[PDB]
């Protein structure tokens, strides 16, 4: 993906993290550690690549619609 | 991603598709050849990763929302 994408797409996913009151350490302790906070981080940051498959996922543990995730 | 949804992916690409009565030929005509019929079934069968933004872009090609497409 482009820069500008993954750096808007990870925008978006920290927004709506922190829109619900959880830190990246939050995230991993009510994933039980299937989200480690390093990992979403660099998501966040657009560092690291996010699938379509890991977005739905984590679209679904935000509780919001991955629309709301897309730039 | 996992090669099942890799493919379920796939095939919901595909049904849109034809839905719509498009054909991958007809797909590389309406978009002005921006998605080619090659790279389009590759994504269909599950041959070849489909980024985020792919995704959101076909979604926006075919005229639904992304969450139609997704598995």
């Amino acid at each position: 993906m482009s820069s500008e994408y993954a750096k808007q797409l990870g925008a978006k996913l920290r927004a709506i993290r922190t829109q619900q009151g959880l830190s990246l350490h939050g995230v991993e302790e009510k994933s039980q550690g299937r989200w480690k906070a390093v990992v979403v981080g660099s998501y966040e940051r657009g560092d690291r690549a996010v699938t379509v498959q890991r977005l739905a996922e984590l679209a679904d543990f935000y509780g919001v619609p991955v629309q709301e995730l897309l730039p």
